[PDB]
C-alpha cells in the first residue's frame, strides 16, 4: 500500500509542527494510529489545471502534499467536486444514462495496453504508413481517442474522439513504456495527473514546469508520493554566457548574472528579501535582491547579478510575511478551533503554539469562506476567500517549541454576515456555502525555500 512505510518516514525526517494533507482514504487508520468544506478545495487542486487550480495551500500553512495513485478510483468524486466534472457525469440519473469514468489505468508492455477489469483493450500500429489507436471496448464495439498522447516520446497521435457505433468518445489517452492510462477529457490535464503518473502535460503555457517547482518530490514508497510543498519556488534559471542566456544546472562559484524564472502557487508576492544559502564548510547567507510585488497569476522573470562564494550547495530562498505556527493545545473560551468565536462574542483566548524557529510574530483573527457557484448537468466551481478579521497582539516572540499568550479582543457583529450576504447579492441560486472558517492565525517574516542548486567547475 505505501501509507504505513511513508508515515515512517515524515516521524523522523520532517519537522515537529510539519503539516501535511492529502485527499481523504481508509488509510487514515493508520494515519490514526480532514473537513468536508476543504475537500472542494482539495478536488479544485487536483482535478483542476493551470490559474483555476492554483489553490492557496499557504493559508494552511501546508508543508508536505501526500499523492497516492490509488486515488485514481475516487477520482469521478474529486473531479465533481473539484469543478471539472457534473452531477451526470459523475453518477447520472436513475439506471443509465451517461456516467463517466475520468480515469483508467492501463496495464501492458508497449505498445499493447489492457485493463482487465473494464474489459478495455488498447492497439497501438505505431507503423509506417499507418500510425494509428485502437481502442477495444469488448463490447460495442470500437473506438477511438480523441488523441493519444506518447510518455516520453510526447507524440501526439489524433484521432476521431467517435465509437464504432458513431456514438461520443471523449477520451484522452496517455501510453507510457510500461504502462497507459485512459482519462476523460475534462480531467485529460488535471494536476492529479501531473503529479501520480507524472504525466507532464499542461492545458496552458509553462504551467507543469512550475507545477513541478512548488511540488518536490521528497519520499515516495509503494503508490504514494510525498511532496514537498513550496508556495513560491524557482522553476528555471538561466545565466548570461557571451550575451546569451543559457539554462544553468550547475553554479560554479564566482560572478554570476541570473535570470530566475519564479513560480508564485496560490499566492502573490508581497515585500519579499531574496537570499542565498552558500552551503558547503559553513553556511554563509548572501541577500542577492528583493521583489516589491509578482502577481502569482501571472508571474514574470527576474534578473540578480550575484557573487558565490566556494559551497557544496546552493539553496536559493525568498523572505517574507506569512502564517507561522500551529495550535498544540485544546485551544474559558474553550471551543472549535476552526470557528473560535461567532460574531459579537468575547472573553478571553488561551491558545497554545507549537514553531520550529524563533519568530517575532503579530496574531490576526482570519475570515476562510469556501462556497460553491454553480456554472451549469449541474457543476460547481469552488471558491476560497480570505481576509483578516482584526488584530490581536504584537509582537510576540515565540521560540521554538510550545507558547501561550492571553490573547483577547473581540469579533465584529457585522463582519461575516455582511459578507455571506456580499456574496448572495452576487450569485444565486448559483451559491453553496460548504464551509465557514474563523482562525486566529500568526504572521511573521517567514523563510520560504524557492530552490537548491549543486556546484561544479
Ligand atoms: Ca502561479
Amino acid at each position: 500500500t505505501g501509507w504505513e512505510q511513508v508515515l515512517k518516514w515524515l516521524n523522523e525526517n520532517t519537522s515537529k509542527y510539519a503539516t501535511a494533507t492529502s485527499w481523504w482514504d481508509y488509510g487514515y487508520w493508520i494515519e490514526s494510529s480532514h473537513a468536508r468544506d476543504r475537500d472542494h478545495i482539495l478536488a479544485l487542486f487536483l482535478a483542476r489545471d493551470g490559474n483555476v487550480s492554483e489553490v492557496d495551500f499557504e493559508s494552511w500553512e501546508l508543508n508536505y502534499f501526500i499523492i497516492y495513485l490509488n486515488d485514481w478510483a475516487k477520482f469521478n468524486a474529486i473531479s465533481y467536486l473539484g469543478g471539472a466534472i457534473t452531477r451526470r457525469e459523475y453518477n447520472g440519473d436513475e439506471t443509465g444514462r451517461g456516467q463517466v469514468t475520468t480515469i483508467l489505468p492501463l496495464q501492458g508492455s508497449g505498445g499493447i495496453y489492457v485493463n482487465p477489469y473494464a474489459g478495455i483493450s488498447v492497439r497501438v500500429v505505431q507503423s509506417n504508413t499507418t500510425s494509428k489507436v485502437t481502442v477495444n471496448v469488448r463490447g460495442r464495439a470500437e473506438c477511438s481517442p480523441i488523441y493519444t498522447l506518447l510518455i516520453p516520446g510526447n507524440k501526439k497521435i489524433p484521432g476521431n474522439g467517435r465509437c464504432s457505433d458513431g456514438s461520443p468518445f471523449p477520451y484522452v489517452l496517455y501510453l507510457a513504456p510500461n504502462f497507459g492510462l485512459i482519462t476523460y477529457y475534462k480531467v485529460a490535464t488535471s494536476n492529479f495527473i501531473k503529479l501520480a503518473f507524472n504525466i507532464p502535460i499542461s492545458k496552458y503555457s509553462g504551467f507543469t514546469e512550475k507545477l513541478y517547482s512548488n511540488f518536490v518530490p521528497v519520499y515516495g514508497y509503494g503508490n504514494v508520493i510525498v511532496y514537498e510543498f513550496r508556495p513560491f519556488a524557482i522553476y528555471r534559471i538561466e545565466e548570461l554566457i557571451n550575451g546569451t542566456w543559457k539554462a544553468v544546472n550547475s553554479l560554479t562559484p564566482g560572478k554570476h548574472e541570473l535570470k530566475l524564472y519564479i513560480s508564485a502557487f496560490g499566492r502573490d508576492i508581497r515585500n519579499a528579501t531574496l537570499y542565498v544559502y552558500a552551503i558547503g564548510n559553513k553556511t554563509e547567507k548572501i541577500k542577492i535582491g528583493e521583489i516589491e510585488y509578482m502577481n502569482h497569476l501571472n508571474e514574470k522573470p527576474i534578473i540578480v547579478n550575484v557573487t558565490l562564494p566556494k559551497a557544496e550547495k546552493y539553496r536559493l530562498v525568498l523572505v517574507q510575511k506569512g502564517p507561522v505556527g500551529v495550535l498544540t493545545g485544546p485551544p474559558g473560551e474553550i471551543a472549535n478551533p476552526i470557528r473560535i468565536a461567532r460574531e459579537g462574542e468575547k472573553g478571553t483566548l488561551s491558545l497554545k503554539v507549537g514553531v520550529d524557529k524563533d519568530y517575532t510574530a503579530d496574531l490576526y483573527l482570519r475570515a476562510t469562506f469556501i462556497y460553491l457557484v454553480r456554472k451549469e448537468n449541474a457543476a460547481f466551481e469552488p471558491h476560497m476567500d480570505t481576509f483578516f478579521i482584526t488584530k490581536l497582539k504584537g509582537g510576540i516572540k515565540l521560540h521554538k517549541g510550545d507558547n501561550v499568550v492571553t490573547a483577547e479582543l473581540n469579533m465584529p457583529n457585522g463582519v461575516i454576515s455582511s459578507y455571506k450576504e456580499k456574496l448572495e447579492k452576487e450569485y444565486g441560486d448559483k451559491l453553496i456555502i460548504r464551509g465557514i472558517r474563523v482562525e486566529p492565525v500568526f504572521i511573521a517574516e517567514k523563510e520560504y525555500v524557492m530552490a537548491e542548486v549543486r556546484a561544479s567547475a
